[PDB]
């Protein structure tokens, strides 16, 4: 990445002047902050919501990979 606005200003955050002034190669703001932009494709994408009941009373549900509904295996037996 390059120098500028890729990270805060310490000098403006913690002591507020900032030696180099309008002409520092640090951010003076989040309007400013342009940082190297990484990838938020962290969170949890659900199709499948709420559990399969079908899956869960028979064994079986019939949609397979188009249930939008969780396949869990429930422990106990019958
Ligand atoms: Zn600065
Ligand atoms: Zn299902």
């Amino acid at each position: 990445s390059d120098a500028f606005k890729t990270a805060l200003c310490d000098a403006y955050k913690r002591s507020q002047a900032c030696s180099y002034g309008d002409q520092c190669r640090f951010a003076h703001g989040v309007h400013e902050l342009r940082l190297p932009m990484n990838p938020r494709g962290r969170n949890h994408p659900k199709y499948k919501t709420v559990l399969c009941d079908k899956f869960s009373m028979t064994g079986n549900c019939k949609y397979g990979t188009r249930c939008q509904f969780i396949h869990k295996i429930v422990d106990g037996n019958a």
